[PDB]
């Protein structure tokens, strides 16, 4: 295949400069990975690829990668290829992929409106297939630059995978039945348009409120924070598909079942020996909706309360009034009381300063091997 | 089909009725219920370990302890393990049962090194034992969370051999040099288990020495960095000692040598998902203080141990123990932060975080063997 060739040519040279991170941005190794993507028989002739010669040729007076970028925030066409730097997503060096766009309801696109592409992988070379990298941010890209029109992809493939390899048994095995009745049984293009949705109602979320990111993000990263924050615009995600009646009802009600069943499930169980910061957060969650009346649990089993969208409402409500605090106190004064909230109703360790999974999520992991 | 098998039939059965009582674990009305279905318990109710807990559960209203059945284990009675466990970090643990058998254990090793450690395998256990957390058991484990300095603690090798063969070997063969482990290679279960025994004596003989031993220093020696530290600091201890004591048989003491050394340069090092766990940090600082030292050597993603890596391992137990020395006129908490700057010196410290990332080269480790 020709898009094939072009991969081939790319995941040999991401083998050959393995081991070169440290000179990524050295123009000796520049000039160099320049001119053997040029000579690459199949790649070096792809539009991206001139404009990444372009880039990289010239980023000793320039350090960005402007020429890379005007063509994929432009969608020129529906491939991409740059070379990287993320420290979160550390199998990325020199990569490629092809992507298709997906179906977009209107008035979601319109009044939730964010630079997001949620896209399906088609191709791509070794660093991508990783089960780590879910997205693309444009700050990843080497000159480590993001603005706010610049377009950020989410692999929804990649989402559907995790829904069928984690969500559907924990469903099955953790939740009183009816509780996801949209979901039982439903194929990866119904998982793919929910999944959609939440990644658009996630990135535009994250830009609202009294203390948004990227505005005020380096005092979200600690662990519990960095997961409340994921929360809260979940959470704000949740509400949105229950409460706004110009969405489709139908898609609506699906993306809601779908982001709770993820922060109630997935994302609770991750992490392991301790929880990562989204789990820390979803046991938050998980603790908050017992002890206020929105979920209860029968038999080891979760039963969703008629009340859960009140109770949702009082939790999106309680983060919003800590965080509306930021506006007479300092920001370090707001961190102590989101910590403070959080470890009511999580399984702090105060002298490790770290969290253990609840004992809920503990058994589930044994049980389910998650 | 067994008598032991009849007799973990009814602690699970028993297992199974309190899982979701824990809140009620040290309630007298839960405890008098409990011993009594222990003591009616056909099988299980006859053995003298099962009376002793009995007794001390009706007791512990007026002396929360474990007296009876701590002291039947310490005594080595028999070699039966049943209480009630409250253990945080093995959350499968509550009403539990085992039988063990002892390993071999050389007698310098034993005497020079002493401790009441117990590397012992599993013969039989109740389903909270069978968890792969559970590598150990620990006096304060049980619900009256006391721990003395010669109650012993038990280790359980065989769930160590097993992950030395399900992941330390796999690292072997991909990431060192070949000829790196050359006593370890194709050794049979006995072996690994004889290494990993010594491995478990040194360890909790270190953990005791130097001047910030644990339980004295423990609460200082719990954030990620500093408990990785301090369980790579008491195993480099034991390297040093199986390449320097010669009253130790000098096969089996190379053999221990390339365990801990494996286990640490490899194994610990690709622990924890998606951050290391505290292990990692500690193994990620070990790799880079040893490159960047002369320890070992990266050819081509690969490792070579150099010939002088003792002499490297001395250098960087005598910078642990010079960092800790200062606790004599410094604060527990100043030694605490010249620990920490050691470790992020050699680790991937996100300072915004305030956690750790995986280094990129065991990152890779992780992506290509699913580690
Ligand atoms: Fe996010
Ligand atoms: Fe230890």
């Amino acid at each position: 295949s020709p898009t094939a060739a072009v991969i081939a040519e790319v995941d040999e040279l991401r083998e050959k400069i393995k081991g070169s991170r440290n000179s990524f941005r050295d123009q000796s190794f520049l000039d160099q990975l320049a001119q053997h993507i040029a000579d690459a028989p199949h790649l070096g002739r792809q539009p991206i690829a001139r404009a990444l010669v372009e880039d990289l040729r010239g980023y000793a007076s320039e350090p960005r990668l402007a020429a890379v970028k005007a063509h994929i925030n432009e969608e020129r066409d529906q491939h991409i290829f740059s070379l990287f730097d993320a420290s979160y997503f550390p199998s990325l060096s020199l990569e490629y992929l092809t992507y298709e766009t997906l179906p977009t309801n209107p008035h979601l696109a319109a009044r939730y409106a964010s630079p997001t592409m949620p896209v399906n992988i088609i191709a791509s070379s070794k660093g991508f297939q990783s089960r780590v990298v879910v997205a693309l941010f444009p700050e990843n890209h080497i000159d480590g630059i993001q603005r706010g029109d610049d377009l950020i992809f989410y692999f929804i493939n990649k989402f559907v995978e995790r829904h069928n390899r984690i969500t559907r048994k924990m469903i099955d095995a953790v939740m009183a039945e009816g509780s996801f009745p949209l979901l039982r049984g439903a194929d990866d293009r119904t998982v793919e348009q929910a999944s959609s949705w939440w990644v658009r109602l996630h990135e535009y979320h994250h830009r609202q409120g009294d203390m948004p990111i990227p505005e005020f993000l380096r005092y979200k990263k600690l662990k519990p924070l960095a997961g409340l924050e994921e929360l809260r615009v979940d959470v704000s995600g949740m509400l949105v598909c229950l409460n706004d009646p110009e969405l489709p009802a139908d898609e609506a009600r699906l993306a809601y079942e779908y982001i709770l069943s993820e922060r109630l499930l997935r994302y609770a169980v991750e992490g392991i020996p301790r929880p990562n910061a989204d789990a820390v957060a979803s046991q938050l969650l998980f603790n908050y909706l017992s002890e206020h009346g929105g979920i209860e649990l029968h038999g080891g089993v979760i039963r969703l309360c008629p009340e859960l969208p009140a109770v949702l409402t009082e939790f999106l409500d309680r983060i919003q009034r800590i965080e509306q605090r930021i506006h007479t106190t300092s920001a370090e004064e707001v961190q102590q009381n989101l910590l403070e909230f959080t470890n009511r109703y999580t399984d702090y360790d105060p002298d490790a300063k770290d969290y253990r999974h609840i004992p809920f999520f503990a058994e589930i992991k044994e049980r389910l091997g998650v």
